[PDB]
C-alpha cells in the first residue's frame, strides 16, 4: 500500500510551447508562419523549444516528410544541428537535399552523415554525399603500441572501440565500395580478411565483426553472379592485379565465391583438357579409361623424357592423365609394400646384419623421390604455405621413419658380421629397431590415401565432414586424460606395496600381456596402461586381488575400479556422442561448398607444369589493355547488381508508405485549389 | 540519461506497419470528412 | 573455466550431470528388484571357500563361484555384468538342476536385455535432447563462471598460497 | 521447334457481352441500366452472360460487395442460381442478406449453405441462417450395413466419403456447437471421440478427422479457460448429466482439458484435505512428516476399524493420508520378501516337505489380500475397464504365481514324508517348482515399485516417456527375431553333424553354460541360446570348431557368424538408437500434459471411500435447479468466449480491406454529391 | 569495489553480467600488469 508518483520529473513546457509543438505536427503552413512572427515580436514561443520526448519542430517536420516547414524554420534561423542524421536515418532524399542546401541526441557524438549513410547502404544518399568531397578516417593497425592508440585505450576504451566498429562498419559498406572502388572484389576480399582476423582480437565484439566478414563476402559473390559470357568471366578470372584471381581467392578463403557455378565449370572444362564430352560417356567406359590409362604409367612418362615435344610425349601434360598417373604410381608403390612382408621373397630370417632384398632394392627409388619431391615442393612454393596442410606433417613423419630405417639398416651392416640366434639378441639391436620403424611408415603410407577421396562426389563431402569432428574428438581427449591420471595415481599409491617379481609368476611373464594378467597396478606406467585396457574390456577382474588377505584393500581396490569404470563408459563417451551429434546437425548444411572448396585446391595443384613426373621418375636428371577490359567488366557488373538491388528494395511497406504520403499530398493539393 | 535513451529507443523501435498503416487511413479518413464538410 | 575453449564443455557437462543423477533413481530400482530375485532362487547352493580352488571365494577369483549366494555378492555381480566381467558358467549349480539352472539363466538374460538395450539407449536419447537445450546458451553460463572465478582474486584477503600463508 | 497453340479453345462472347461485362466490373449504376435495357428490347446481351473463368455479372458484383447492382439485376430476374454460397464464403453480411431477401461451378454438388456457414465458422452468418429454420443431415454409425449406406457405397464411394467428410467438418464447427447445442463441453466429447475413432477406420483420410478432434478438443478447453469464479468452476466440474464431469473427460481422453491450471488447482485442494499450506513447509519437515505418517500404518487402521467416528478414526480416510499408509504397507511386504532369502530365518535345507516358515506364515495374509482387493476392484468398477491399465496385467501374473507355488507347497508337503539328498532329486521335483516360481514372483512384485513414480514432479514426465518408447523397442523386436530365426536355422543346419554325448566332455558337462563351452550349434534351441548370448559377448570363438580337421565347414561356420554379428550389432543397434533419438524428440514436448493426466488418474482412485484399508487389514470381516445453475455459467461462458474470439478476429488485412472499401464508398459519395 | 556488478552476480543476473562493457572492465581489472597482453604471440605468453 505506497502510491505511485514520478521521481525523474521532465520540465513541461508553456501552453505556448504546447500550442506551437501542436500546430508544427499538425500541419498549418499559416499558424505556424503567424506563431513564429510573435515568436519574433512579442518572444511568446522558444523557437529552440523541445519536446519533453527531445523532438523539436524540425525534427517533427523530418519525421512528417513536409518541406515547406522545414524551408521556413530554416529561413527562420532555427537550432538546425543534428537533423541532417535524423534526415539520413529517415531515408529521405528530398530532405536531405533541403538541409545540404543550407543535450539530448539519439546518436553518438561520434556519427558522421557519411558513416551514417554508409550503414544504411542508401546508394541515392551515398553518392549524393560522396559528390560533395566528402572523407573517412582510416584506423591504426590491429597490433599498434603508438602512443596516440596507447592514450586513446587508456582514456576512454569504451569510445574507442566504438568508435573503431563504427569506421568499420562504414567502410564495409556493399554501396560506398562499388562507388569509391576501382577494384570492388579484392577490395572485399582484404576487407573480409582482415574484419575476420579482428574478430579474435577484439573477442568481446566477435560476432559484429563475424558479421561483416560475412557480409563483405556475400558482395563479392553475388557481384561474380553478373556475369553473363564466358570472356566476361575469364576476363574477372584472368585479371593480374594464369588464374590469378582465382588463387588470391583461394588465399583469403572465399568458399562461396569459388564454388559458385560458373566458376566450377571453367574449372571442370580446364580439368578434363583431353577428354571432350567426359559426361557424355556411361561409367563403364569411363572406368575401362581409367584403368587402362593407368596401367600404362610406365610409358608416357619414358616418353616424356626422351621427347616432350612428341605426340605422345605430350600427353602426361594434361591434368586428370598426371593425377591419374601418380594414383598408379603411388599405387605400385603400395603394392609392393605389400610384398615386402611375404614368404616368396623375403627368407633366412637369422642374419644379423643382412644385405637388402631385391624388393628394398626396388622400393629405395620410390623413397627418394618421395624425399625429393618434399623438399622440391618445400623450397618451391613458399616455406609458411608448406605447414598450413596438415598432410605435410605426416609426409615429413613418413619420410624421417624411412631415413631413421636406412641408417640403422647401414649402420647395422657395418657393425656386425656373423649370425647369433634371434632369442638372445639384446632389446636395443639396430635390427629390431629398423623393421619396427619400417612397420610404422608402412602404417603411415597406407593411410595417406585418404587424401584421394576429395576428388569422388561421394566420399568427399564425408570425409570433410569426419576431418570437421575430429577438433571436438581432440578437445574430449583433455578431459579423459586428465581423469585417467587421477585414478591412476590413486590406484599405483593403494597397490604399490604388494610388487612381486617375474621369477615367481607362471612362465616367468609379468605384467597385464600374460595369459594370466599379474601386478597391474605395480607401477605407474602399468597402472595407466591397465586403465587404457579396461576401456575395451580386455583387463579381467581378478586383477584386483593380492596374495594375501587383505580384504579390506582388496575392496577399496575394487571400488576405485568400479567407480573409474562407471565414469569413464557411462557418462564421458555418451557425452562425447552427444556433442558428435551436435556438431554433425551444423556440419552438415555446409559439407557441398567445403567440398567442393577442396576439390578446387586439389585441382590447381595440378596445373603447373612443376613436378609433372612421379616420383620414381623425377630423380633422373600488356597490362594497360587489360585494365581497360576489367574497368569496362566491373562497370557493367556493378550497374546490373546496383539495378538488381534497387528493384529489390520494393517492399510493400515502402510502397504503401509512398502511395499514402503521395495521396495525401494530391489531398491536399485539391483541397487548396477548391479552397 | 539512461532512461531517457531507452525511452527514446523504444519509442522509435514501436513504430510498426500495422500502426502506421491505421494512423494513416484514419487522418486520411479525417481529412476527407473536413473537406467534405466545408465542400457542404 | 579460465579456457576459452575447455570451459563451455566443462559448463554443459556439469549441466548435464543432474539428468544423468535422474536416471540413477530407475537403475536402481531394477537392480534391486533383480538382486532380490537370483538370491532367493540361488541362495540355497552356497558353499565354503575350503572345497573351492585356491581357496578363493565370490567373482573375483580367476574361477568365479558363489555369484549370487548373498545380497552384497548379487548386487556386485549384477553390476559388474553391465561391464561384460561376469562369466556364464556362474549360472549352474554343483547338482544336476536343470530347471533351476534354465531359470537363473532365463533371469539374467532379462536383466542383461533390460539393461543393456533399453535403459542405456533411452540414456544416450535424453542426454541428447539435453544438449541440444544447453548448447545454445554455453556463452552467457561460461563468462558468468569465469566472472565468479576472476572476483575471487580480486580481494586482498588469502594473498599467500597455502603452503606460505599458514 | 513446334509452335504453341491453344487446344481447349474456349467460345468467347461477343463485343457487346464484352462490353456488358466491363461495365459491371468499372461500376456504373447508369450504364449498366442502359445496357439492361438494351438486352430486353433488342436481346443486344445476354442476361446469363457468363465470363471465359465462369465469372457472371452477379458474381463480379458480389466480389466488388456494391449491393446496388446486385439489387437492380436480381429485380431483372438475372440467374441467381449457386450465388449464396459465394457470399457465404466471402463473408459479407449485407450481400448474404440481401439474397436471402429475395454448367461450371466452384462448390461440389453436395454443399448446402448451412453446411458452408459452418465451415467458414462465421458466428454472425451462422446465427442468420440459423435464424431461417435450417437443417442439417446426420451420418449412419461407423460401421453400418443397411442398403442404403451399401448402395451408396457400391456406385459412388468418392462421392460417399466426400459427403461425410463434410457433413462431420461442418457438425465439428465451435460457433455452430455454441449456438445449438444445450451441452457444449459434453457435445465437443462425444464428438471428438467419434472423430478420433473415426479416424481409424478412414485411414485414407486420417489426417482430416485427426484435425477435427483436436479441434473439438480445443474447443472445450478454451471453453474451460474462461471461469472466473471457483464457484462458476465447482458448478461446472460437479454437473451430473462427485466430479462426474471430470470423470466423463478422464474416460474421453481429454488430457488438455484436465491439465488446465484451474482444475489442478482444485483437485489439489481436494488431495491435501489435512495438510492446509502443504506448499508453505519446507521440504525436510514434509520429508519428516511423511516418514512419521508411515511408521504409523498398523495404528490409524485398528483404530479405523474399532471406531470410524472417532477422532483418530477419521484420519484415514484423507486420500495423501491412505496413498502414505498403503505405501509403507506394500514396502513393508517387500522387507519381508527381502528377509525371506537370509540365513537368520531360513534353514535345513534338507527337508522334501518343509512346513512353512514364520516367515512365509507372515507373508500368507498380505497375498490374500493383495488377491482380494483385486477381485474386489475388478467386480466393482467395470470388467472391460479392468484390461485397459497394463499394470493389472502385472498383478494377474504376480497373484497366479503365488498361487501355484502355495499350491505346489501343498501338494509336496501332502505327497513327501521324510528326507533325501538335494543332489539325487528329480528334476520336476515339486519344491523346485515353487522355489523357481516364487523367486519369480518376488521379481514382478520388486518391479511393480514403478507406478509410485508419477506422484513425483521429476520422476513421473520420465517414467511416462520410457513408457512412451516401449512400443517402438517392441516394433524394433519382430525384425530382430526374424534375423535371429534364419542365422539359427542356417547354423544348425551346418553343425548339426557333428554332436557329441556329454560323456566324452570334460566334467561331464555339455552345452554353451559351461567353462569349457561346446555344443553350441548341436541343436535349435541351443543355437537360439548362443545367438542371443553372443549379443552381449559372452560366447567364445573356439564354438566354431569341429573335433575333425574340416577347415572349409569350419571357416564357413566362422564366415556365417561373423556375418550374424556384424548385422546384429553394428546395423540394427544404430538404427535402433537413431530411432529411439526421433520418438524423444517428439515425445518431450508433450511431457507435462501426459505427466499431469497420469497423477490426476493416480489422484482420482483415492477419492472414493472402497477399499480404504490396506491389503493386510482389508480381509478381517434436486436436478431442475442445478441444471439452471450450469445454463447460467454456460451463457456467461460461451457469451465470453465468443467476444474474445470476435475481439481476436481483427486482423491487419481485414481493417485495411475495411478501411479500403469504406473509403471507396465515402469517395464516390462525394464526388456524387459535388456531380 | 564493485558493489552493483556483486549484487547482479547474488542475484544471478548472467545477461547483465556476460554483457560486452562489463565485460571489457573486467578484462582491464583482471590484467593489471600486462597492457596489451591480447596484442602479444600465444608463444610468448606461454613463456
Ligand atoms: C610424430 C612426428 C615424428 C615422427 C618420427 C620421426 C623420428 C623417427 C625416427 C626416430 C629414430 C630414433 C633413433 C633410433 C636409433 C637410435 C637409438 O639408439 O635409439 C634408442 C631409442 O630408440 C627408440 O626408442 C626408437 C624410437 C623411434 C620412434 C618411435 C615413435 C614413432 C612415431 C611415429 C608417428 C606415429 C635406443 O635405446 P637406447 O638408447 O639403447 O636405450
Ligand atoms: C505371462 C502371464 C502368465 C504368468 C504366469 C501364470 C502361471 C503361473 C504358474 C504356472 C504353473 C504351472 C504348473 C506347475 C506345476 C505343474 C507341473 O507339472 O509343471 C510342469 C511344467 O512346469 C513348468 O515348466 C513350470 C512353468 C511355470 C511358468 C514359467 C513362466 C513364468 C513366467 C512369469 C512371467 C514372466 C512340470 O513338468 P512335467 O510335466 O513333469 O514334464
Ligand atoms: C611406438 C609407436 C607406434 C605407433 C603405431 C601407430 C602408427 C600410426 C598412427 C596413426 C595416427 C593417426 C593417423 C590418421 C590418418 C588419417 C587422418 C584423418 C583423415 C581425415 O579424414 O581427416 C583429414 C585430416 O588428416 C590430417 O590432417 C592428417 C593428420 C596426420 C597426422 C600425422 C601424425 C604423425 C582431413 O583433411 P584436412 O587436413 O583437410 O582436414 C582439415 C584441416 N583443416
Ligand atoms: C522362466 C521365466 C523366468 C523369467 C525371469 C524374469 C522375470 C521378470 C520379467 C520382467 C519383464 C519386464 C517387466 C517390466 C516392469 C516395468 C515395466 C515398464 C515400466 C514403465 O516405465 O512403463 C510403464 C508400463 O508398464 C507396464 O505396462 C507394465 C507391464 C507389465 C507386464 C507384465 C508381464 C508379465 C508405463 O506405465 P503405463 O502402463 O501407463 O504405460 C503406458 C500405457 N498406455
Ligand atoms: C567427471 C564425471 C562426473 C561423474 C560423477 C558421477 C560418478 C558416478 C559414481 C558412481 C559410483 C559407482 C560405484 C559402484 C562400484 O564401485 O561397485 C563396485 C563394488 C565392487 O566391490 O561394489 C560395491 O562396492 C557396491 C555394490 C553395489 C553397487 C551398486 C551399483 C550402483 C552404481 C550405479 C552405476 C550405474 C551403472
Ligand atoms: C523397465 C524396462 C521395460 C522393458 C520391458 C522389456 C523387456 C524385454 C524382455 C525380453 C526377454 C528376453 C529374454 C531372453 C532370455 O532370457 O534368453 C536367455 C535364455 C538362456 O537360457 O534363453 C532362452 O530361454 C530362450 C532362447 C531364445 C531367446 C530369444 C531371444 C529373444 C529376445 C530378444 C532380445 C533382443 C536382444
Ligand atoms: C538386414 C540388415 C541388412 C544389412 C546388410 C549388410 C550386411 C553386412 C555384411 C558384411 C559381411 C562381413 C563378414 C565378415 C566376416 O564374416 O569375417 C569373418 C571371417 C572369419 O573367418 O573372416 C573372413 O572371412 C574375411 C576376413 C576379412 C574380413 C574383412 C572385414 C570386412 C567387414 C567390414 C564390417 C565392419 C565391421
Ligand atoms: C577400400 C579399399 C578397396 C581401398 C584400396 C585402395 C585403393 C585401391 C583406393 C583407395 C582410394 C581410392 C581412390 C579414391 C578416389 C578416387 C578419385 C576418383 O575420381 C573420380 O571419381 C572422378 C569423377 C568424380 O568426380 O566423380 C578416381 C579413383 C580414385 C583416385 C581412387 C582410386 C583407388 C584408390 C586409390
Ligand atoms: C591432461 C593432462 C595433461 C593434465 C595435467 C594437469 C595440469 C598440467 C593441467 C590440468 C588443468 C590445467 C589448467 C587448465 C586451464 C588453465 C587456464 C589457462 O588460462 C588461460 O588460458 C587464459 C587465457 C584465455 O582466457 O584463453 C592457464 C593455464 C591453466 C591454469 C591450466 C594449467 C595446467 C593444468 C593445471
Ligand atoms: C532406488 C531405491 C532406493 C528404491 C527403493 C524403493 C522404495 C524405498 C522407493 C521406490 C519408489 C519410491 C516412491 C516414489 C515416489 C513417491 C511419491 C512421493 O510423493 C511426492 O513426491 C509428492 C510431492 C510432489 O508432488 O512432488 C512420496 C514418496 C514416494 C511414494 C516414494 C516412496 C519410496 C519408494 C517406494
Ligand atoms: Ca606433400
Ligand atoms: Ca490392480
Ligand atoms: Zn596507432
Ligand atoms: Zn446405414
Amino acid at each position: 500500500r505506497i502510491p505511485l508518483q514520478i521521481v525523474r520529473a521532465e520540465t513541461e513546457l508553456s501552453a505556448e510551447e504546447k500550442a506551437f509543438l501542436n500546430a508544427v505536427e499538425k500541419g498549418d503552413y499559416a499558424t505556424v508562419k503567424q506563431a513564429l512572427q510573435e515568436a519574433e515580436i512579442y518572444y511568446n514561443v522558444n523557437i529552440n523549444c523541445m519536446d519533453p520526448l527531445g523532438r523539436s519542430a524540425l525534427l517533427i517536420a523530418i519525421e512528417n516528410e513536409n518541406l515547406e516547414i522545414m524551408e521556413l524554420l530554416l529561413n527562420h534561423s532555427v537550432y538546425v544541428g543534428d537533423a541532417l542524421l535524423y534526415a539520413i536515418r529517415k531515408e529521405v532524399v528530398g530532405a536531405v537535399e533541403l538541409l545540404l542546401s543550407y543535450q539530448f541526441s539519439e546518436f553518438t557524438p561520434d556519427i558522421t552523415p557519411i558513416m551514417l549513410a554508409a550503414h544504411t547502404n542508401n546508394y541515392e544518399i551515398i553518392k549524393l554525399l560522396v559528390q560533395k568531397r566528402v572523407t573517412i578516417p582510416r584506423p591504426h593497425q590491429i597490433r599498434c603500441n603508438c602512443v596516440e592508440c596507447v592514450s586513446s585505450s587508456e582514456v576512454d576504451s569504451l569510445r574507442h572501440s566504438r568508435s573503431r566498429l563504427n569506421i568499420y562498419k562504414a567502410l564495409a559498406s556493399p554501396s560506398l565500395i562499388a562507388l569509391s572502388s576501382e577494384d570492388p572484389i579484392l577490395t572485399a576480399f582484404r576487407l573480409g580478411w582482415e574484419l575476420k582476423e579482428l574478430s579474435k582480437v577484439e573477442n568481446e565484439f566477435k560476432a559484429e565483426y563475424e558479421e561483416l566478414s560475412q557480409q563483405c563476402k556475400l558482395f563479392a559473390k553475388d557481384l561474380l553472379d553478373q556475369a553473363r559470357s564466358s570472356r566476361e568471366l575469364e576476363i574477372i578470372l584472368n585479371h593480374r592485379d594464369d588464374l590469378a584471381k582465382l588463387k588470391v581467392a583461394i588465399k583469403y578463403h572465399q568458399k562461396e565465391f569459388v564454388a559458385q557455378p560458373n566458376c566450377q565449370q571453367l574449372l571442370a572444362t580446364l580439368w578434363y583438357d583431353g577428354f571432350p564430352g567426359w559426361r557424355r560417356k556411361h561409367w563403364v567406359v569411363k572406368l575401362l579409361t581409367c584403368m587402362t590409362i593407368g596401367f600404362l604409367f610406365p610409358m608416357l612418362s619414358i616418353a616424356y623424357l626422351i621427347s616432350p615435344r612428341s605426340n605422345l610425349g605430350l600427353f602426361i601434360k594434361k591434368p586428370f592423365i598426371k593425377f591419374i598417373c601418380h594414383t598408379a604410381s603411388y599405387l605400385t608403390f603400395l603394392f609392393m609394400l605389400l610384398l615386402a612382408s611375404q614368404h616368396i621373397v623375403r627368407t633366412d630370417l637369422h642374419v644379423q646384419g643382412p644385405p637388402p632384398t631385391v624388393v628394398e632394392w626396388m622400393i629405395l627409388p620410390w623413397v627418394l623421390g618421395f624425399i625429393w619431391g618434399e623438399i622440391k615442393e618445400m623450397w618451391d612454393g613458399g616455406f609458411t604455405e608448406y605447414i598450413h596442410d596438415w598432410w605435410n606433417l605426416m609426409d615429413f613423419a613418413m619420410n624421417s621413419l624411412y631415413l631413421a630405417t636406412i641408417s640403422l639398416k647401414i649402420v647395422a651392416y657395418v657393425k656386425y658380421n656373423g649370425s647369433r640366434p634371434r632369442e638372445e639378441w639384446e632389446m636395443w639391436h639396430p635390427t629390431l629397431i629398423a623393421e619396427a620403424l619400417f612397420a610404422i611408415s608402412n602404417i603411415l603410407s597406407s593411410l595417406r590415401l585418404i587424401s584421394l577421396f576429395t576428388a569422388n562426389s561421394h566420399l568427399g563431402p564425408l570425409q570433410i565432414s569426419l576431418g570437421r569432428m575430429l577438433l571436438d574428438i581432440l578437445k574430449f581427449l583433455f578431459i579423459y586424460c586428465l581423469v585417467l591420471l587421477a585414478f591412476a595415481n590413486g590406484l599405483n599409491q593403494l597397490y604399490f606395496y604388494y610388487e612381486t617379481r617375474a621369477i615367481d609368476e607362471p612362465n616367468n611373464c609379468k605384467g597385464i600381456r600374460c595369459e594370466k594378467q599379474n601386478n597391474a597396478f605395480s607401477t605407474l606406467f602399468e597402472t595407466l596402461q591397465s586403465l587404457f585396457w579396461s576401456v575395451f574390456g580386455l583387463l579381467n577382474l581378478y586383477v584386483t586381488n593380492v596374495k594375501a588377505r587383505h580384504e579390506f584393500t582388496e575392496f577399496v581396490g575394487a571400488t576405485m575400479f568400479g567407480t573409474y569404470n562407471v565414469i569413464s563408459l557411462v557418462v564421458l563417451l555418451n557425452m562425447l556422442i552427444a556433442m558428435m551429434n551436435n556438431s554433425y546437425q551444423l556440419i552438415a548444411d555446409h559439407a557441398d561448398i567445403e567440398w567442393k572448396f577442396a576439390r578446387t585446391k586439389l585441382w590447381m595443384s595440378y596445373f603447373d607444369e612443376g613436378g609433372t613426373l612421379p616420383p620414381p621418375f623425377n630423380i633422373i636428371p600488356d597490362s594497360l589493355i587489360q585494365n581497360q577490359h576489367y574497368q569496362e567488366v566491373i562497370r557493367n557488373l556493378v550497374k546490373r547488381y546496383v539495378a538488381a538491388m534497387i528493384r529489390n528494395s520494393k517492399t510493400h511497406e515502402g510502397l504503401t508508405e509512398e502511395n499514402f504520403k503521395e495521396l495525401k499530398q494530391d489531398i491536399s493539393s485539391f483541397r487548396y485549389e477548391v479552397l
